[PDB]
């Protein structure tokens, strides 16, 4: 609403996972999904110090990234590294996995200029983690610390980060899901966490046993809410296992909830993803009456079919679903979301946070 | 014929592989549509175990068992009899080293004994390095993990009857994938020497060296029925295929696996209809001048049409005397090019089988040649 950011933010860039194994993360990923595999970087490609592979499926870009050996990089140093990315440290990463396992490590949020976001944002009270080093004089990356051990990183550009190959021939699947909509953290204290991280980015606020509080950029196409726990907490139980604060899921913008979700729903048995129970016929025959003039009958009568639920805001409608913890932990899963409405462009495509984030339907599922 | 069958106890068969994974979750998943087989068991959280979460693949009698270790704070209170881990042979410092160094990797190779009791008192008292004294889980299961070569270990499972382990709760419906595999045939590890390696697993196990190699010095080894097979191989430098593999796995390792078929043209398809979305890559196809020589020296064997299959699929085929052999390599399961896995099956060598002679046909080593090194 105010528009106060205090750098330029464009959209967001990509997610990056800090695996054991990133081949087989992100070949789950990939047949879980359905994203194509873009770029890479492992030993393959040259990478002697981590096997990074790329997946996208529209805007929306998958980096998943496991440590080599320290032996085969052992002769190298900082500005003689071989890794494409600068800001990899083997021991840090080792201690990501081995306290809160599979989860997103770095946050990725593309803006003009990385130097200047991270100058500004250091002088605003953030935490650095790794200065901005320029990649081959093309891409400039910089990281700050968001919660816990999840980094906010800033990405300048002048298709992907330089040391990357492009995987085009034999060696595409894509079901609907285009962007990330949002990325949500689960922190001990919202109140820190708020004052810490607006306290830096300028993100203003968009608007049981959980308290949330969504951040958005500039023009709102950056969303990331923040969640605390209420003290059985299901907010908590995430702390407990994840050992500290970090993210909770991502929500994965679909531009087709109904396809995507029948290309997910036949696979969840053969690799795919697992969903939550799906509610009972009674929510869907009380859900004609709160949207029954966005969805139609025979709308309405496909989201049963799939388990899929709906809530409504300020002239907003979205659909949404929510995956299985990816992970062995109850830590991070996913969340697939299609909004309806608020389509206002000068010249095509929405707003943000169109129909806000599924918190009507917290209490229309307990009926 | 060549067997002095000296097993120093009652081994039956093979039983399952468990891999130490970091998260058992998505490597099982790339394993159950990858390779094709099926969930049948589970012991995680949803089941009331807290210290691993392992998860069961069965193909026919193939086992294939992920585990990978939960937060040690959510066992916090948890003394060694008081533990809800049903592998009490788990632990958690042991599994994050093992990941740390090796990466992903075979942990230990089960084996089905008369009495995993004696099999491990025989055990030790022949030089061997115990990992894990006898267990006696649920009054139902044995189980024993002697050390074998580096981090590795050689697990023995014993039945008081003539599925799994108890507490894994079964899967009802996890689709009923299968695309071809039964049962594991062989297991193979990397070690630097394979002087001190063979004297050691055959002489606190009693196995003989089995009869029926540029870059390896192979010596297989075989039980008094010669089904349950473990090769050895060593690299002779002047890079060896196997200095690549103690560089990267950080010394001794399972090299890879190979799976029994029912039909290698009938896997191979389904693997590598997978290959690209989320399935295994195999090793390059050797050129079209190995299927035209292949046809006269296999030719009596297969027909016209199935040797067009085998260059269709790229599958390696070696001969030896009484049965041939067709094999198949894939690309590195993991991030590192160290372990990987085997699709084989062995035509001929046959007798009564109710409900196929013990590695017949060789395991390859004709394709040393004949492809190249
Ligand atoms: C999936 C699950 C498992 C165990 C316990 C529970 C409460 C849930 N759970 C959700 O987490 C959930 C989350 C959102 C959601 O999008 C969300 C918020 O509502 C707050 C703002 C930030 C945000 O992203 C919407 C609906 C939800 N519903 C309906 C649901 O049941
Ligand atoms: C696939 C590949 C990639 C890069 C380097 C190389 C040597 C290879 N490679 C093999 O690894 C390979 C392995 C076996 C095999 O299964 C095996 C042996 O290694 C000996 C001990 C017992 C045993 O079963 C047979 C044939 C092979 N051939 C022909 C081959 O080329
Ligand atoms: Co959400
Ligand atoms: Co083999």
């Amino acid at each position: 609403n105010p528009k106060s950011d205090k750098f330029k933010v464009k959209r967001f860039h990509h997610i990056e996972f800090w695996c054991g194994d990133a081949t087989n993360v992100a070949r789950r990923f990939s047949w879980g999904l359905g994203m194509r595999f873009s770029a890479k970087s492992d030993l393959s490609t040259g990478n002697m110090v981590h096997a990074s592979y790329l997946l996208t499926s529209g805007d929306l870009r998958f980096l998943f990234t496991a440590p080599y050996s320290p032996s085969l990089s052992a002769g190298e140093i900082k500005p003689t590294t071989t890794a494409s990315i600068p800001s990899f440290d083997h021991g840090s990463c080792r201690s990501f996995f081995s306290s809160h396992g599979l989860g997103v490590r770095a946050v990725a949020i593309e803006v003009e200029d990385a130097e200047s976001a991270f100058s500004i944002s250091v002088a605003n009270g953030a935490i650095p983690s790794s200065p901005p080093i320029v990649l081959n004089e093309a891409v400039t990356i910089a990281e700050v610390k968001l919660y816990g051990d999840v980094v906010l990183r800033y990405v300048s550009y002048k298709e992907f980060l330089p040391g990357f190959e492009r995987v085009e021939d034999a060696s595409p699947l894509d079901y609907g899901i285009r962007r990330l909509d949002h990325a949500v953290g689960n922190v001990p204290e919202l109140g820190p966490a708020l004052t810490y991280v607006a306290g830096f980015t300028g993100f203003h606020q968009f608007a049981s046993g959980l308290n949330s509080a969504v951040l958005a950029s500039n023009d709102e196409m950056v969303l990331l809410p923040i969640n605390e726990p209420v003290h059985k907490s299901q907010i908590q139980t995430y702390l407990e296992h994840n050992e500290g604060a970090g993210l909770q899921h991502l929500a994965l913008m679909s531009e087709d909830i109904f396809r995507t979700l029948r290309e997910m729903r036949k696979r969840s048995s053969i690799g795919g993803f697992d969903f939550m129970p799906s509610p009972p016929p009674t929510y869907y025959q009380n859900l004609k009456k709160r949207v029954g003039d966005v969805l139609s009958d025979d709308q309405i009568k496909e989201c049963e079919e799939l388990g899929i639920l709906v809530d409504r805001d300020d002239q907003g409608t979205l659909l949404q679903i929510f995956t299985k913890p990816l992970g062995d932990r109850p830590t991070i899963f996913i969340e697939i979301i299609q909004r309806v409405g608020c389509m206002m462009k000068d010249e095509a495509y929405q707003s943000g946070g169109c129909g806000g984030f599924g918190k009507g339907n917290f209490s229309e599922l307990f009926k």
